[PDB]
């Protein structure tokens, strides 16, 4: 099951735009980007391979002329993140939470960043789906950008799904920047998350599967082709920019519709 | 999956009409037709066969008695379509939009700014009636509305009957349902995923003036002799009055007051 | 195989008010009191089956059509034929059947239907005995039921569903029962089609049918068991009816109308358009 | 199919509590308990009593053993007053197994007494008592009668010839149905509880406590007593863990947790 499968976008028959005028650019964490998707790193042979495709493809890469941001677990003290930032000069700091993966100081550390840190920073949930309450909390600390990342061992089906968390977070989007990740397989999933209102979409699982299957050159090729697919899809939806996608009509089916129809 | 399978017609137990008084005629593209369904590089053989059944069975087809219409892509200039009309003197012109088909085609159209221009020229300059036809993905309401605004009188809403995109578009029933608010502003024609006369009746109930068949017709000629296909087809005209008798409807138009129920995905998509 | 009764759940009642033996199974329709709320509808041989069916009805104390006896006639027959049936047999009532789709899907099936309404009008106008208008297999719609009401018909059997592409034409028994509820004060409703067991029977009764007729189920029974065993199974069904009714806390057939139920799936979908 | 699987709890990414702050205590039938789940019960009862005593759990049929005793409502008030006298339990549980008895060829056939018997307890018994359904789900009407009869605690025990063996309502469905009565009576949940997440779900739906039976029988059937004790004790940490992820400090606060309903359960709620 992938929640994006429960979403249908309304096709538009009479196109207004040439394929080449389609604008793929977006903005978050105080930065303009050429492309609305990016790469989150994973052994270390993998991450080198990924930094390679990001650089050639001109994509942000979240851990030379490579658009760079750094990640740190919120379990670490604030000084550790401040130092990561000083040493690396990333576009921004991303701090992640994995409650259930873990299952205290976390909110202390979070507090410390929101107030002290001068560079833009992002709070990232790690796959369990970030609930509205937590989104509101972050907003109240003055967090400007969150990665909403959604989906004994009777508990491992825990958490909300990506699409579902994106839908719930919709009322808050005029107050915070939303980033989606988790369960994104291809450019249609990407377009879906954007339609739902994410500023951009982080890729993880898919990228690793690609490098495990394809050489870096092949992946670079695949990823650049994905750029085309994005334009193609948006042409078909009659949208000339990334922002216009937020006006695309869509339909919910199955569990996703159920979840929104209580 | 076919979306018509998610529609249930309410049958009527005590009939008022005999099987032989049921009226099958309809009207669109400025023409009267006796029947509410019609037919849409070797290839050229299959089309000889289809034209044959059409002429014989009295169906529109898209032989001086053959009721013919001709098709052209909207990517062509208005002038090309006009040549077509002048050349073949068809009942009407059918202009197709196949955006997604083009986009997925390696050698396909890549620029579309002109499509709207071409469409405008037809609505305002073409004498003969024309139909704007979608090719397979389901014509959305916004497109329909624009057409209406440009002065288009008839549309074929043709819905769904890398590989991650192969389920793009809306289903036929679904597009007919969405289009219902505009059915008094433009003529709706149905096509895509029409298997049999029950699908035909369903499309008409939802409010289409008529229903085009394609795939089903290949399938038939692809496993029967013209003579035998003409048989099934004429017999479909008898399935139509039969179905209609049991729905207690005496004319095509009356089918729009047949009560029905929606189930599953089709109902889901209609109740957001 | 889909059966719409399976889309209905009855709300159990934990704390019983009644003893099992006081549960009353008696009902009333077409001007007759009957001991039980289910009856049998008959099938060239053929005759052999109907012999067996009549023997279980007689022994089990059940109404049998066509001993508690009623007669059936196709509505394509002229009224006088129905009249002579009543005169000759002295049945409890006359059941007149319509089978439109069945006639349509049949080569020889009489394709002229103009006379059915005429004949129905004739029976309403001339026939003293109560008579039932009975759909055959496809579900009687609210429009037909209302027309019956207008003609003076007091009882209908709404008999729902329980080339090939028309093989699933028509409404399911449960669905037709639900559609008919708003008319249940103006006409008596009988259910048939797709009744497999006493729980199906209870469900139909809850939905508001006065009684339910069995057809295919009876045929299946005599095909698998001796007549003795069928009699045993059927009398056992009586106890099942009381048992279920006890569990629901309903002491009479009429009280089943007050039983809470939930709808699921297609059946629920059918009521949430 | 288990009805709890149609319920999704809305979790909380950044908590407010540690696992040590989580209060697991509850109260019903006049008694404080340190834990919100308990055991419903011969050689197997032998073992189950040893797990309960050692784990500090209520045990409904060892001076430290928190004991309660069960009796069928088909018994006259005399037999139940005896039970209390003989065993000095924390409370008496009176069960109603209507459908079970109807499907028993030797089972009860008269029932008019049951409501009489219930009212006697309601009038003659000093010791608190619980009215317990056995497996088929206690319906709103029956609960309302208990209320009017003065009964203060019920176990709503839900689902979780053969055409009848899906009779009754599921545990979660009966919980949902009973909600409007949760300020008028104590609701105990049982029937198809597999693990601590089912426990939490029942508590969130508003039960004061969750009773286990089948699972317990399986555990002492697929394990040794000591293991079972380790198993149940581990369940206690799971409860705090879930409650932390849900950001709840007490059992009570569970009723403010947000949830979504799917499938059959949602369908039953939208008629």
């Amino acid at each position: 099951y992938n929640s994006f499968d429960d979403i249908e976008l309304i096709h538009h028959s009479l196109p207004d735009y040439d394929l080449a005028e389609i604008d793929l650019s977006t903005h978050f964490a105080g930065q303009d980007f050429d492309f609305p998707f990016y790469i989150n790193a994973m052994g270390k042979e993998v991450n080198e391979k990924l930094a390679q495709v990001a650089d050639t493809c001109g994509l942000l890469f979240v851990t030379p002329h490579l658009l760079l941001a750094t990640n740190i677990g919120l379990d670490k003290p604030y000084q550790a993140g401040l130092q990561a930032v000083r040493d690396l000069q990333p576009l921004f700091l991303q701090v992640h939470i994995n409650l259930m993966q873990e299952l205290r100081s976390w909110k202390k550390h979070l507090s410390d960043y929101a107030k002290k840190l001068q560079l833009p920073f992002i709070l990232k949930e790690v796959g369990f789906g970030m609930d509205v309450k937590t989104i509101q909390t972050a907003i109240d600390l003055g967090v400007k950008t969150v990665d909403i990342s959604g989906r004994r061992s009777y508990l491992n089906q825990w958490g909300q799904t990506t699409a579902q968390v994106l839908l719930n977070a919709q009322p808050l989007m005029d107050k915070v920047e939303i980033l989606a990740s988790g369960g994104i397989r291809h450019p249609l999933d990407i377009i879906k998350a954007l339609v739902l209102g994410a500023k951009a979409v982080g890729l993880s699982r898919t990228m690793l599967e690609l490098v495990e299957q394809h050489s870096v050159h092949e992946v670079i090729a695949i990823v650049n082709g994905w750029k085309e697919d994005l334009r193609l899809i948006m042409c078909a939806l009659n949208c000339q920019t990334i922002a216009e996608l937020r006006n695309v009509d869509y339909l919910l089916y199955g569990r996703l519709r159920e979840g929104q129809r209580q």
